[PDB]
């Protein structure tokens, strides 16, 4: 899947994943991307704060459809 996320800088990431991966997996990408460990992330989806442990699935993150990623920064 094409994952799209905005960090609190604006900054657009583009990531792929299947429903089947899990947040932390998520965040662990994104890490590569945007260079913060996921201890300071705080990725909303939706406006549905994610939760550690979880699959995309879980959050409605289905095969061949879109995602609504807000990341955040802490201390932001």
């Amino acid at each position: 899947m094409q994952i799209f996320v905005k960090t609190l800088t604006g900054k657009t990431i583009t990531l792929e994943a299947e429903p089947s991966d899990t947040i932390e997996n998520a965040k662990a990408k994104i890490q590569d991307k945007e260079g913060i460990p996921p201890d300071q992330q705080r990725l909303i989806f939706a406006g549905k704060q994610l939760e550690d442990g979880r699959t995309l699935s879980d959050y409605n993150i289905q095969k061949e459809s879109t995602l609504h990623l807000v990341l955040r920064l802490r201390g932001g």
